């Protein structure tokens, strides 16, 4: 049974090494929907998913989140996911959900703002944006969505100083 060992423990030491293609290789051979590992089925569907296999690594997500619907590992990159996806309606409870318990995960917190911000909730994402900045306050992109924001709503009066220090922070980046 070492067989199958080598496939799992491997596989997700791929899977958090970045080497998505192996890891898909291995798990694909050890994921069973019906004996369901949580740890197989996180690192098979993040592997999924960067592989391009989209629909299948979320459903494999989705599988994961209902074994453990409180399991903030999963529910962060499943929330994350669907942000890439466009699906943001989605995405959106698990991120607040995320960054509730893990307040200073800056990319958690900024993805909610795209998500938001695409939900046309404009003034919610300039809300989580401004929590990201506390996190990073060198971030140029961050006050370069606010500024978007901003304009979407037509206060251009409230965004020229956030592209400005958008501008400016991509200096400092020198």
């Amino acid at each position: 049974d070492i067989r199958q060992v080598y496939y799992r423990d491997k596989g997700i030491s791929h899977a958090k090494a970045g080497r998505y293609s192996e890891a898909v290789v291995m798990l694909e051979q050890v994921y069973d929907a019906d004996a369901f590992d949580v740890e197989v089925a996180l690192h098979l569907g993040i592997a999924y998913v960067k592989t391009g296999a989209v629909d299948r690594g979320t459903e494999l997500l989705e599988r994961s989140i209902a074994d453990a619907p409180d399991n903030i590992k999963v529910a962060t990159v499943l929330g994350l996911t669907y942000v890439q996806v466009q699906k943001y309606d989605l995405a959106v409870p698990l991120l607040v959900k995320v960054a509730e318990a893990n307040p200073v995960n800056f990319n958690v917190r900024f993805r909610l703002g795209v998500a938001l911000d695409n939900l046309g909730r404009f003034d919610e994402a300039i809300d989580s944006f401004k929590i990201a900045l506390g996190l990073r306050p060198n971030e140029g992109k961050v006050h370069r969505a606010i500024a978007y924001s901003y304009e979407q709503m037509g206060s251009h009066e409230e965004a020229l100083p956030h592209f400005k220090k958008a501008n400016e922070l991509d200096e400092r980046s020198a």
